[PDB]
């Protein structure tokens, strides 16, 4: 749950993602990749990425980039009214990708990360604190509808 200013800080900050969506989702997973290997495994597409700098130069990768940033955005936008959103993703990651929450987890720090590396210095404590709170709401929505499907 999050206020009125919490979720135009969230706004405001998602508004320096979509100056750059491919290039923000593309150091998104590359930060998820290069710190947690295991999630590379998930990826029939990606897992014959070895290196960073084929993560690096992969096109198909920025392409996913901009598909799940896209996703995360129309979430967002939505300030916490997301059911008919969230419903279809919770099902495909749990039930066809096979993806523990606590990849979730990873990813929303990973958020977090790659915010300070790209606007260092322009992401304030009040907009951390809000953003944390919104990819928290996104992941424990996803969490009851994974504990709902028996999904471990
Ligand atoms: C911010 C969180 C995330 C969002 C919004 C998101 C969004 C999406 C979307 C929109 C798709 C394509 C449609 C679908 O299959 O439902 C997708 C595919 C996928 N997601 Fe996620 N995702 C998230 C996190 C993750 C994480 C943490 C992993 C694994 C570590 C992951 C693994 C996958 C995989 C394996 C696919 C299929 C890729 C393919 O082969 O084309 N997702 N995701």
């Amino acid at each position: 749950g999050l206020s009125d200013g919490e979720w135009q800080q969230v706004l405001n900050v998602w508004g320096k993602v979509e100056a750059d969506i491919a290039g923000h989702g593309q150091e998104v997973l590359i930060r998820l990749f290069t710190g947690h290997p295991e999630t590379l495994e998930k990826f029939d597409k990606f897992k014959h990425l070895k290196t960073e700098a084929e993560m690096k130069a992969s096109e198909d990768l920025k392409k996913h980039g901009t598909v799940v940033l896209t996703a995360l955005g129309g979430i967002l936008k939505k300030k916490g009214h997301h059911e008919a959103e969230l419903k279809p993703l919770a099902q495909s990651h749990a039930t066809k990708h096979k993806i523990p929450i606590k990849y979730l987890e990873f990813i929303s720090d990973a958020i977090i990360h790659v915010l300070h590396s790209k606007h260092p210095g322009d992401f304030g404590a009040d907009a951390q604190g809000a953003m944390t709170k919104a990819l928290e709401l996104f992941r424990n929505d996803i969490a009851a509808k994974y504990k709902e499907l028996g999904f471990q």
